[PDB]
């Protein structure tokens, strides 16, 4: 297994790097909004993605927006989360455990991430993505907000990934490069693309960063347009794809979800717990498995 054969990751300059410091280059797939499509938060599912399509790396998104997210409900969020992360360490994969939030919630992010850190913080496994899409946010707030909740990861687990986002659904890399966090080590800045929206600029800004010595892990992208529905672009996610190889930079596909949307790779007729036929998998779940295939 992957977890295995690289154990603890860490980020030497901007580049994701094994025990070893070889480079690594984690590719794999997110499960959507825990409060959303629950029913593929298990172990099996986990598995599957794991032995079938591939997958190095597993996001377990848990919403923080929406009825029945981790505020209203933090019971049925950690029963979802809890089978992915343990089946994550089971079958031998990286995990990211993700606050899946667009607005600023400082207290319950410190509060649930102490909590994490503290139950899987030995694991090597795991990897801790803070703030998923901060929407309509000043660079310096998110900053403040990152520092506070890496501070407390930090005192409890002080080896593992965090992932940072950023506003503007974490494409404002080019403010995070003027302004940094600081004598901080074993973070990365997330970036989220949807290749039938975001055109060049982006990688281009992403590029940009990454020379200034921004380290870059995309914890989300896809081939839809931005909203999640809209045209497939494949084209455009070949590109964006080969771009991230020839960058070595780390990707997770959204989403392993049933919504009558491109974004979401599965038909409702597919089963909870994996093996997922050709005709089960949405176009875009085709384009998702195939791609991490064969990167892996
Ligand atoms: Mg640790």
């Amino acid at each position: 297994s992957i977890v295995a054969q690289n154990g603890r990751l860490q980020v030497i300059g901007t580049q994701l790097s094994n025990e070893k410091g070889e480079p690594v280059v984690l590719r794999g797939a997110s499960l959507g909004w825990h409060n959303l499509w629950p029913r593929f938060y298990n172990k099996n599912a986990v598995q599957w993605l794991a032995d079938d399509w591939k997958c190095t790396v597993v996001r377990a998104a848990m919403g923080l927006e929406i009825e029945d997210n981790y505020r209203e409900n933090p019971e049925f969020a950690l029963q979802c989360i809890t089978p992915v992360i343990e089946s994550a360490i089971e079958n031998g994969i990286y995990v990211i455990i993700d606050f899946h939030a667009h607005n600023k919630y400082t207290e319950e992010a410190k509060t649930f991430f102490a909590g994490m850190a503290e139950k899987y913080g030995e694991y090597p496994n795991v990897i801790y993505e803070i703030w998923n899409e901060p929407d309509y946010f000043e660079w310096e707030e998110v900053k403040t907000y990152s520092e506070e909740v890496i501070a407390v990861i930090r005192a409890i687990d002080p080896d593992n990934i965090i992932l940072v986002g950023s506003p503007h659904w974490d494409q404002d890399l080019h403010l995070v490069a003027e302004d940094p966090i600081r004598d901080v080590s074993n973070i990365m800045y997330t970036m989220h693309f949807y290749a039938a929206t975001h055109e060049a600029w982006l990688r281009d800004r992403t590029d940009e960063a990454i020379a200034k010595g921004i380290p870059v892990f995309v914890s989300e992208c896809g081939g839809s347009e931005a909203n999640g529905d809209g045209r497939l672009g494949i084209e455009e996610w070949k590109t964006y794809v080969d771009w991230m190889e020839s960058r070595k930079i780390s990707w997770v596909a959204w989403s392993v979800s049933d919504k009558n949307e491109t974004c979401s790779m599965l038909l409702p007729r597919a089963s909870a717990d994996g093996n997922w036929t050709e005709d089960l998998l949405k176009p875009w779940g085709k384009l998702t498995r195939n791609s991490i295939r064969n990167a892996n």
